[PDB]
């Protein structure tokens, strides 16, 4: 029937952002980001439906629809409007962007991949980025309908006092910063998250669980402030940076995963410039390090065998992308 | 002759801003900017003489120069140096710029039309946005020789009074924003430039329009201040992106008409969002919004027969384009 | 043997700034970024061993890395480390960016020469202004570990008395000009830079010095203040643009030669343009008006004969170009 086919679609691209195309692990994430926070969830749900419905309609290819490509970058916009919004929960009228703005991601989505085609690369979450972040810039802090929250370029040094690091609540920061992927701050959607990835394909979940940890490492070797740390925002980049190198598209091996550790460590410093330099403008770091330190390291080319990059046309969970590439 | 043949190429490219190349088109532009400012017709048609001359000395197309390719991207950075200048008009030393710049029309024009002419795309107006963002971003407001107009980023919520808007006003923003493509604000202006666009192609007359329209509802639903788009700073880019999607380069249809209203919404908030973030180095959203938003338009890739793309080289008004695709 | 035949790799890389590949140039930048300051000297060569133990563990080209090309973007990290650091001279715990960051060079040097060897383009000094400017809007100068100097916007106009111009600082701001692509300031260093591009070839040290001619003039037409000037900021992205263009890879004719210049001025008002642009995120233009108008203009294609672009895999300093393209 239609109607299930499409929630399935919507479902497999709430889940395709952490790179799992699993339907159950759709289910979860939309569970843990309604614990997180119910409108946001509502402004997700309705990103990912109005982005697939426009793939729908502007003739994308049906096996990436269904597939969930053309979904995962709609719940992320809808989560990251309703996330940067000052208005407070609930704002109904913040539902209208919510739509439009999907709307543009399969467009961009596709334009992007025939830019990226040509050296086989995926369009990985720029989509979101451009999307949200001209919407953030548009609106802005100061704006009569949808005013989002005000960042603002450091102007003092931080007091740090590293006697108050509170251990406990560091290595919580890998929880919450695989939930903060979604924008959600709760590790208990953290939690549910990892969960699901470890339903689909267990690589992707120790990759986000180290990726988290090369990110709260990163952040505390360039002295970030404790309280970005224990949020989760220092790791979500990291995280799906890790997920991405390591397995996903390079075949996993200790190569690719140390590979996969270089790119979380660049992708998390990353962040940190891309926070100080877009908090000129009131903008965050919106999956920016991923997409720029993803993209350097699978252009990456060596003349190391181990070091092997898959063709988008046959990747899949990393465990059936090394069973491919060893039957060759 | 020479010389009629040279003046007869900078109408060309005066009128080829706006995607026309009659003649006299670009002599109806021409006497609409000097009606709107005398000293900004001299700057623009310095700046397009002097990029046509830079394209012959340096062995250019030929049969690009004389269809207004490559003086185009001249009248608008002369024009946009002569609106950008705190000095007050008749500042002849401004000229010195508008030579220099102008010169580095053509050397973009070309290199970005090595980059993409791999996946067919035209240099739309990159060259103006490049040459004249580099150079207010050079000189500045506070520079002793060509300062120019401070541009700041909005600090308080606008007082929008939504009683007081006038419509007529709120509709002579259409005039006014076709107008604004070459920096006019006169309604004047702004109707001279739609008979030259309707003695070419209806078609580019009528994308223009709606083009305005959709730039000023746009801004309506994002709180513009009234101001903004009276003055027609709202329009000018999605004026430009329907012109470029619906006709001129897809071919004619019903869904390529829609897919030109979506570009001239998506050119309009990006033009938001880049006026809002270019105002952080005091810089304008000078074509940028139409570069990006039509290149991401046209590098859109469809299962749909109807939206079909003509190659670059048998491109011509919408009508011939459409004449041409059906006789294939 | 593997050590000396290193150090020689790492002498070529520290010579590959301007072009040049000979040991004994290496040699002379060596001493004279010691004379400047050792502790800009240390951390260089610091990112050009560990940039080039990189390149060697991530199974790079050994016919490249043999010539330089992945430790020329290692010494410029370091040496651009140890300018924009508030915390003074030899502060040792800065050598621990010094060598992640270095890690990053040869991974950009690779990923952006597969988007760019399909143009037949070089990574000309990408990987130094990714990989320095993601360091230095990562730490920035509100920062407890690693703080950095202050660059902030323009917030008023130059007082500049034109009767003040010292003649020969200004003439002397060309061997200054030609030193800061090392960031040294000290004239002599300049003197024993140009010595040490005259062993190597007299074409590329002519095209530094009237690079830096250039550079300067362009600051004194865009009434920069003289203490600039002075210092040789408004320089060093000109010299090495004319180097670039003018016979390094155009085969060296008088054509290329007035092309060189051209480049040299593009790349001095693109130089300006950076700076007060990136002033705002508290960032210099590190090489980024050098990396952006080589590649505009050795993308440019022009119907004359006289302006030949070399391949890259046959170029070698201008009198072998010249040579070898005259033998065809």
């Amino acid at each position: 029937s239609p109607v299930f086919q499409f929630f399935d679609w919507v479902l497999r691209g709430t889940s395709q952002v952490m790179f799992v195309n699993n339907p159950l692990s759709g289910i979860l994430i939309i569970l843990g980001l309604f614990i997180q926070n119910p409108w946001w969830a509502i402004s997700g749900c309705l990103g990912t439906i109005m982005s697939t419905l426009t793939a729908l309609i502007l003739s994308q290819d049906k096996s990436a629809i269904a597939a969930g490509f053309h979904g995962y970058n709609g719940v992320l916009v809808g989560l990251l409007m309703a996330v940067f919004s000052d208005k407070g929960d609930y704002y109904w009228w913040l539902l209208l962007p919510v739509i439009i703005m999907s709307m543009s991601c399969p467009i961009l989505s596709s334009a992007l991949g025939t830019i990226f085609s040509k050296w086989d690369l995926p369009v990985f979450t720029l989509p979101f980025n451009i999307t949200v972040t001209l919407y953030l810039a548009a609106t802005g802090h100061y704006n009569l309908f949808f005013p989002t929250t005000l960042l603002q370029p450091a102007s003092a040094m931080p007091n740090i006092t590293w006697s108050e690091v509170q251990v406990p609540l560091l290595l919580r920061a890998i929880p919450v910063g695989i939930g903060q992927v979604y924008g959600c701050d709760n590790p208990w959607t953290g939690g549910i998250f990892l969960i699901a990835l470890f339903i689909s394909s267990p690589l992707i979940c120790l990759h986000a669980a180290i990726g988290s940890t090369m990110g709260m490492l990163a952040a505390l070797t360039i002295a970030t402030p404790f309280d970005s740390i224990y949020f989760g925002l220092c790791g979500f980049n990291s995280t799906l940076a890790c997920i991405a190198i390591g397995g996903m598209f390079y075949v996993i091996t200790w190569q690719t995963h140390l590979l996969a550790i270089a790119c979380a460590l660049f992708a998390a410093y990353l962040g940190a410039a891309l926070a100080n330099m877009l908090s000129v403008f009131g903008l965050p770091p919106c999956t920016w390090p991923f997409c720029l330190s993803a993209l350097t390291f699978l252009l990456l080319t060596t003349n190391n065998p181990a070091i092997y990059k898959l063709p988008l046309s046959k990747v899949t969970y990393p465990e059936a992308n090394r069973i491919y590439y060893l039957s060759q």
